[PDB]
């Protein structure tokens, strides 16, 4: 209930300011590479191996996954600031725009702008620019800097709209089996966007390109958390609309994916972070 | 001091029975995975990037994870059968023999034997025989049994001499700068077994050969447990014979190292386990 997760718009400059800052210094202190390391690992964990689920992904534990992920990652922010908060990038919004590149969420005193194409992609503006910012790759050896390519994918030239949000707050039940990416009328599954994909949560990391369309660095970019703090977000808006509904599957689903399993890398299970208020945070809009 | 950690030669047939049969229901439940994807995790997260340090091997923290790795484990086979504890194997006696492999600890009643020549050195003997337990790959997907190759390479022919731990235990410092594969005069170091390596740790692993021989893979031998229950048991013995002494470094060495620094994929500082008795368990030769 304490802490208010804000729109990224809506920071002031200063708030804009120590947002980095604090991202800036757990990144030097060592503590952001576990992030981007935990979100790998949890890729690579299937349940049951062989199948194509995983801890964090394609499976019903994906949302919750990532609350806690997001959850843990704000107690490290508010550890350097307790007057920071991870904020959320409403990107259904942006889509309204012309050229969505013009949002202020990529100008120079935030998350910075699009990859350079005469420097193959690489981000040459904002705080996390090449020389600025280190990357890693899928072994856990340092990379070449952050890349983005803003929706040059034939399959996500643009970012989900808000119909797109609406009609996937519409679904009556969370998760159906066999709880994957084939899962129809599921909410989580059209939330991470392989109804038809790509769509929303997956049709944003293939938009943003670079790091960020690939699974196991993704959390390379700062935007990650921004992006998934607005998927938070509208999972949150559908829990209140939909009270009588609650987790899927309570049972008898794949070990790691059930409502009381431990999720992968963590003893955090899904049931620990359904009520994202009693976490003690609330996003702006719920005031 | 409730939890007896005894000699794996020492135990009685029924307290073997007891291990194994745990053990194969943690692998059952998937609890078993969780451990072979955690040592697997920390062995691509290097501290700092760049480096060959990472969270469980060639750096300070390398016993103390191990520890952690192993209580987090015993309490598992607690919560299956309260009445088993994580018994330890002392190889260092067993290459007194003339023939180690003939030990009672590969008798078909415990870990099994040596892999089968004819079936890539598939273990075709005893509870985790192939066709009994599954073993996972690097990345995660099934690979079709477990291996062993007792003695095959050359810069392992045997296993580590009761004179090679006695000598280890002579020295003085816990760790040396710079805290790695290359530290002189080091205890951690030399237990791990870089000076002049294989010895010890590293080289009971390339013993056993198969998926031991192996960073990524290790874990997925029962036996990997056993082996470090040995390693956690001789370091608590340096520890008793250099009271005066306390783990290295304390402060300003690379993150995830430090004394009262979190070692992924935990938030356990080494703190935390240093005092092994704290933590519940004694080995036999204590008392
Ligand atoms: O971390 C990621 C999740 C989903 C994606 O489609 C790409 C990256
Ligand atoms: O997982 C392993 C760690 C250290 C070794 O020396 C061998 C395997
Ligand atoms: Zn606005
Ligand atoms: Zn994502
Ligand atoms: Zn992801
Ligand atoms: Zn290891
Ligand atoms: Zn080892």
């Amino acid at each position: 209930k304490y802490r208010v997760r804000k729109n990224v718009l809506h920071l002031t400059d200063t708030e804009k300011r120590d947002f980095v800052r604090t991202v800036l210094i757990l990144k030097e202190k060592g503590i952001y590479d576990r992030y981007i390391a935990w979100h790998g690992a949890a890729g690579k964990f299937h349940t049951p191996p062989g199948s194509d689920r995983n801890a964090a992904h394609m499976s019903s534990a994906f949302l919750p996954w990532h609350r806690e992920y997001l959850l843990r990652f704000e107690r490290d922010l508010q550890s350097i600031n307790p007057e920071v908060t991870l904020p959320y990038w409403e990107w259904e919004t942006d889509a309204q725009m012309q050229d969505p590149s013009q949002s202020q969420i990529w100008s120079a005193d935030f998350m910075g702008g699009n990859g350079n194409p005469i420097k193959d992609f690489i981000v040459d503006t904002g705080p996390f620019a090449a020389g600025r910012w280190t990357t890693i790759d899928e072994q856990g050896n340092p990379s070449g800097g952050l890349k983005r390519n803003f929706g040059a994918t034939k399959e996500a030239p643009t970012l989900p709209t808000r119909d797109d949000v609406l009609n996937a707050l519409k679904i009556t039940q969370y998760d159906t089996p066999p709880w994957d990416m084939t899962s129809q009328n599921s909410f989580r599954n059209q939330l991470e966007g392989f109804i038809n994909g790509p769509q929303l949560h997956n049709r944003v990391h293939r938009w943003v390109g670079g790091q960020m369309g690939v699974v196991p660095t993704a959390p390379n970019d700062p935007v990650f958390f921004l992006h998934h703090a607005n998927v938070d977000r509208i999972w949150a808006v559908w829990q209140i609309i939909h009270r009588n509904q609650n987790y899927q599957p309570m049972k008898n689903g794949p070990f790691g994916q059930n409502f009381r399993d431990p999720m992968y890398p963590w003893n955090t299970t899904p049931e620990d972070v359904m009520n994202h208020r009693k976490l003690g945070y609330v996003y702006d809009i719920e005031l």
